């Protein structure tokens, strides 16, 4: 599923991601825009052999099991394919664990490079929230 901007903002808010660990909704919508272009089915292979999955490009190196990242962990205790569903529940719950692990949203390199320090509120402007 490819979300619309306001549609994703509404879903993220409903799942309690807005202001989670101090990060406003705009930060999460911005991260998703540049990680996946709002596409739940997004996948990308990393140089080390792991793969990033879903709307927030969660890495099989640490967080999910895809059966093909030898030596990796599964800290969210989910198949990586669950991160590709049209329902973003699994992605949100995993993202909450990632952003809680000490480095905040810096875990998402696209957020650090393209969202951090910018007018992130622009990403939710105009939406009926
Ligand atoms: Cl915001
Ligand atoms: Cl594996
Ligand atoms: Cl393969
Ligand atoms: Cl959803
Ligand atoms: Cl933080
Ligand atoms: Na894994």
């Amino acid at each position: 599923k490819v979300f619309g901007r306001c549609e994703l903002a509404a879903a993220m808010k409903r799942h309690g991601l807005d202001n989670y660990r101090g990060y406003s909704l705009g930060n999460w919508v911005c991260a998703a825009k540049f990680e996946s272009n709002f596409n739940t089915q997004a996948t990308n292979r990393n140089t080390d052999g792991s793969t990033d999955y879903g709307i927030l490009q969660i890495n099989s190196r640490w967080w999910c099991n895809d059966g093909r990242t030898p030596g990796s962990r599964n800290l969210c205790n989910i198949p990586c394919s669950a991160l590709l569903s049209s329902d973003i529940t699994a992605s949100v719950n995993c993202a909450k664990k990632i952003v809680s692990d000490g480095n905040g949203m810096n875990a998402w390199v696209a957020w650090r490079n393209r969202c951090k320090g910018t007018d992130v509120q622009a990403w939710i402007r105009g939406c009926r929230l």
